[PDB]
């Protein structure tokens, strides 16, 4: 643990392919320059035992028909069942179940802290829990929260916490979040400001995609928007994938040509089929410890961390030694 | 069968709900006025043993990932797996699978003839097989086939056969149909005239959906387009549903509020789990035998059928006896 984990991370750093090393090098540089923006989704919140969306679709399904579905719900059944419930049963009944499920208090997993350990310029989450807001407040990093159209102009600070999928701050109702099918069908007409505010950060910042699946609605919509741009014209987003099985090569080639630079979590380490907290932690600790220069051991590498900090100080003819402990950390 | 079927259909009609009776009467009136259009899907081709699309999505999966998938493909897999196989293995292999799977010759089931016996003014189909074209040709009905943009202007007849999903007439290649995921995204740009033609036919005619699942992709786009329209302004399409299990009440209310009048084939008879032909023929025979006046069993209907034919002739001073045999057929 104390020694095992420290040795394991440094050992895994030496076996990584050049692609993962380049991805980590770019992520660390973006974080140091101050242009790193995380994109948290469902998966960084379920580590805090937050309910998954299918557990509410099942409740809607068994309150409409009478029995849970015999299988896993598809992408259409995630938006169509709650819409059938809203149309048939009504709106107050649709909000009673939301109040029952989402009126819970849960802790903040360590990942929520690690995301704040890299100093992200912004944070773009597509979930409605206040776990990330609580973590940011407790760690002392003030972030202006933007969960409504009226919040875009009234931004007190410069760092954002854009919740592009609504929020339950104003109350536990379905008019503040995007859950049904018609909510997605009218997202660009009901949220015209948070769409621009999200598409601008993606184009003028480094983006990471922790906590997301590789076939989500949001990821595919973002890739559809990205394909409408020109030749390169922007930085390809990084995608931390933490699924149990290793990613197939065909599906990796298919997605790496659409913009993603995938960093699979179940390839640097071997873990159990349910140890998700130890798959997020591998990538996050790899990035954080790459920031701290722990994974630096070579003769030519010390002539880069030394030249890369002394070379700018060449126009000056004689710099003081009292502040020379500032050009280095 | 031979003689019991005539009594069984009459009993079913006598034991029908009033909504289905009204739907059948309106359908018969539309057929008699020449304003009936049939929307045929990929459920009248499987009666001819035509290869279902999930077999191609299974061959693509087997050739990509080496082994078949576990379970049943969702909506996204129906459009993404073919797209991944395209982007990875090339258009040549994509079309090689298409030619090997779709270059077959199947007969025309009795439903293709019951469809034509109702005398439709148009036929809109999302399948690519030429089964409906063969059925039209082998009965003396001339329909102008329309499966590409260049065919819209070069039409010669007034009765269209609008294949709104393409056709393999000009070669068994994937560029002549809509099968992938990017084909569906760029459909309004690649088929701007066929969409307008289909929308105009839907607006100015009576539509019956036969062969489509209720949660189909195509149906849920027409249902979204038909909501952007104003108040009533048109006629709600008829949907002939022939699934093995009866439709639930909530899902019936959900789709009847979206502008659909549903005729459930699994609620008018008692068929087996795989007796799809006996359910198609149970709803396509009620309409045809209602046209033939096999259900008139009251004096208020015999003094009305005669009156609807004879009343317009009251203007004429005297009609010949060889025209009374023309007024009635
Ligand atoms: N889809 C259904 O109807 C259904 C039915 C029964 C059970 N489940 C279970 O719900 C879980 C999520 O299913 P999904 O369809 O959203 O796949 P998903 O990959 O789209 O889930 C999103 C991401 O959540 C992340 N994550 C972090 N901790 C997790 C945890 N304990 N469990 C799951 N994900 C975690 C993962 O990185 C995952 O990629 C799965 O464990 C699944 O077995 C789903
Ligand atoms: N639903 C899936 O994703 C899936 C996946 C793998 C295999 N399958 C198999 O394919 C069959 C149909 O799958 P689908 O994707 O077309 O969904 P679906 O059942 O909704 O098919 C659409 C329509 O085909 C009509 N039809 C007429 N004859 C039919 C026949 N012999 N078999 C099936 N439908 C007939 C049905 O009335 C239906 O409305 C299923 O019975 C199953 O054995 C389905």
């Amino acid at each position: 643990e104390s020694k095992r984990y420290g040795e394991k991370l440094k050992e895994v750093f030496l076996m990584l392919d050049n692609n993962v090393v380049e991805c980590i090098k770019e992520i660390t540089e973006s974080s140091r320059n101050g242009k790193l923006v995380f994109f948290v989704g469902a998966g960084v919140s379920t580590l805090s035992d937050y309910p998954q969306w299918w557990r509410l679709v099942d409740k809607y399904h068994e309150e409409l028909y009478g029995s849970p579905k015999k299988g896993n719900y598809s992408s259409d059944e995630y938006l169509r069942i709650p819409q059938i419930f809203y149309n048939v049963k009504g709106e107050m009944a649709f909000d009673g179940i939301l109040k029952d499920f989402f009126q819970v208090d849960k802790p903040t997993n360590p990942i929520h802290d690690k995301i704040l350990a890299m100093n992200p310029a912004h944070v773009i989450t597509t979930n409605y829990d206040n776990l990330i807001d609580t973590a940011c407040w407790k760690r002392g990093k003030y972030f202006s929260v933007i969960s409504a159209e009226e919040d875009v102009a009234n931004a007190t600070s410069s760092r954002y916490l854009l919740k592009v999928a609504g929020d339950f701050r104003k109350g536990f109702k379905g008019e503040n979040v995007v859950l049904k099918e018609d909510d997605y069908l009218n997202y660009d007409q009901n949220y015209p400001l948070i769409s621009n505010l999200m598409k601008t950060i993606i184009a003028t910042h480094t983006i990471v995609f922790i906590g997301y699946g590789l076939g989500d609605y949001n990821i595919n919509m973002l890739l559809n928007w990205v394909r409408k741009l020109q030749k390169d014209s922007f930085h390809k987003p990084f995608f931390i994938r933490t699924d149990p099985s290793p990613i197939e090569n065909e599906t990796l080639i298919y997605y790496e040509n659409k913009g993603l630079r995938i960093i699979d979590a179940a390839s640097l380490i071997d873990s159990n089929e349910y140890d998700y907290l130890e798959r997020y932690s591998a990538v996050m600790d790899l990035l954080i410890e790459s920031q701290e220069n722990k994974f630096i051991t070579k003769d030519d590498e010390v002539i880069d961390y030394i030249y890369g900090k002394i070379s700018p100080l060449f126009a000056l003819q004689y710099i003081r030694k009292i502040d020379l402990k500032h050009v280095f950390e």
